[PDB]
């Protein structure tokens, strides 16, 4: 591959390259959603504001109908024309295919009527505003030609190698460290919005561990990283790489970093247990220790500290309920359930006089999860829980953690910037996790509680900024009463890049686009990353 016209970019492959299947995005290579399959709408965080994509225009006609109109001149990276057929299909799949994700839109979309020609009319008999954005972000469009006649166990399991998207790449190839995408030079985006993406392949590079990476970004043998990587400021000074910000903290935030639990392993099941644990853990240890300052500690509602959601934040709610680091009051918890350490090893024994032990994991090679599990444990065994840190390796990790098959997770899947706070607590309660034996959504503990349920749905259903901050503050109380998900601090939105090679990397003076491609970031503008840079020479 000529270097001057290719883009190495890691931070996102974390097991070998092997599913590009858009319906199981836990499995596919990052880049699948968003390279190859695109969605109808972008979502630009930093100023709330829908992007049409696919789409040429989208709204609400009346309370529960929604028009969308496609642009013209879309097309299948194998030639064939994308039209609203393909859009149809793409919802239709899910009401007999009931095992795909998204199969109970059908629960409150009533049916999706033609138009005309690219117009189309999704009338809903419960409009659930709140997901429905989200919907239009993440939904990837499929091509009815190619799905059609699949089993729902092909769709399912399926590993759509070669995939066809619509994208402005393709796969050319992959291996065991890697997956090469190259330009799709047909893509209806250079035609119909004048985008043209710059470099002819993005190589998508996979390592055993962060500090791999680093060497690799020293000596320009990396592009892009989305690779959490330590001594910034070195790496800046020393090797010219550009940051979001210039200066510290470097990084955007990203989501909420907290630890899910195992409501169903005692004594993790005892709610005023879990509330234990969160007085007893200090979040500012890890900002200084595994940060340097490069992250910020979150409100105990783990609510991001971006303006569209802080607009209802439950100040009276978290002042009443909310938990801060202070093990003393742990202590007093602990002491009153009586989990007591009679025989003076420092580990608080069960009430019946029994030891116990428990794990906390995060995947090998995240090597500042590794440093903040440290810690975490360390505040823990403060306060006579005995908890080890575990480094599962990423397959494994993410298998404990859909399963639930855990004691303590530290996780930040499902709690990122979106287009509502609604899919915060949805990935935090997300109900469906309880009786389902994987949860991709959220609520990786499988916690129960019929009222949170009611309060999602009321969440969902409302567009009245007043509604909105009464039902927060609700599902805000049951959080901090019931801690099924500790929030601890706001992970960030990892990227440093080399100038080796490509330039013109947006920044927080030119922020064009948001420069992360994690699975879920490209339809975030992350894409809009690649018309923006410029080939150096
Ligand atoms: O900071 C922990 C590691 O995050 C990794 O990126 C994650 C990201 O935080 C979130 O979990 C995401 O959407 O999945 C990503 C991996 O595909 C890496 O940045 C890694 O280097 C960090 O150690
Ligand atoms: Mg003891």
């Amino acid at each position: 591959f000529e270097r001057n016209k290719t883009l190495y970019w890691g931070g996102a492959l974390w097991s070998p390259p092997s599913n590009w299947n858009p319906f199981t995005p836990w499995n596919a290579v990052a880049g699948t959603i968003g390279l190859v399959y695109e969605p109808l709408f972008l979502y630009d965080p930093l100023n709330d504001k829908f992007e049409p994509w696919l789409a040429e225009k989208g709204e609400w006609v009346s309370n529960n109908e929604y028009v969308l109109t496609l642009r013209k001149g879309l097309r299948w990276q194998d030639g064939v024309p994308l039209t609203a057929d393909d859009v149809v299909f793409t919802f239709e799949i899910a009401k007999k295919y009931t095992g795909i994700s998204y199969s109970p839109v059908w629960n409150w979309l009533g049916r999706i009527e033609r138009v005309d020609e690219r117009t189309l009319k999704f009338v809903f008999s419960d409009p659930r505003y709140q997901e429905w954005k989200q919907m239009l972000i993440n939904t990837p469009i499929v091509p009815k030609h190619i799905w059609e006649n699949k089993t729902e166990e092909e769709v399912l399991q399926a590993a759509n190698e070669n995939p066809v998207g619509s994208g402005p790449y393709y796969v050319e190839s992959w291996a065991d460290d890697r997956c090469v995408f190259k330009k799709n030079g047909n893509w209806w985006g250079i035609r119909e919005l004048g985008y043209d993406p710059k470099p002819e392949r993005i190589v998508e590079l996979r390592v055993l561990s962060n500090n791999v990476a680093v060497g690799m970004l020293m000596k320009g043998e990396l592009d892009w990283s989305n690779f959490f990587l330590p001594g910034v400021p070195v790496l800046k000074k020393a090797y010219g790489i550009v940051t979001w910000y210039e200066n510290a903290p470097y990084m955007l935030p990203a989501n909420t970093a907290g630890i899910y639990i195992n409501v169903n392993k005692y004594p993790l099941s005892i709610p005023e247990f879990r509330r234990a644990m969160a007085y007893a853990i200090n979040p500012e240890k890890i900002v200084t220790r595994a940060y340097e300052n490069m992250v910020t500690a979150a409100n105990p509602a783990g609510i991001l500290p971006l303006p569209g959601y802080m607009k209802y934040y439950p100040k009276e709610v978290v002042d009443k309920y909310g938990f801060k680091y202070d093990p003393e009051m742990a202590k007093k918890i602990l002491d009153e359930l009586g989990f007591k350490d009679v025989n003076k090893d420092g580990f608080r024994e069960d009430p019946n006089g029994k030891p116990f032990k428990l794990t906390i994991e995060c995947p090998y090679g995240w090597t500042d999860w590794m440093v903040s599990i440290q810690s975490i444990a360390e505040d823990l065994v403060k306060v006579g829980i005995n908890v080890e840190p575990k480094y599962p390796d990423y397959s494994k990790y993410a298998d404990d953690l859909y399963g639930g098959k855990f004691d303590l997770i530290l996780n930040n899947f499902t709690t990122g910037v979106s287009a509502t706070i609604w899919s915060y607590f949805n990935g935090v309660f997300y109900p469906d996790a309880v009786e389902s034996e994987y949860s991709y959504s959220g609520n990786f503990g499988k916690y129960a509680n019929p009222e949170v349920e009611t309060l999602l749905d009321e969440l969902n259903r409302s567009n009245d900024d007043a509604k909105i901050k009464e039902v927060v503050a609700k599902l805000s109380e049951i959080l901090l009463k019931d801690l099924p998900f500790i929030p601890l601090w706001y992970n960030g939105a990892w990227f440093q890049a080399s100038e080796a090679v490509w330039t013109n990397w947006p920044t927080e003076k030119n922020p064009y686009a948001v420069p992360i491609g994690w699975n879920g970031w490209w339809q975030l503008t992350g894409i809009k990353t690649l018309f923006g840079i410029e080939a150096k020479h």
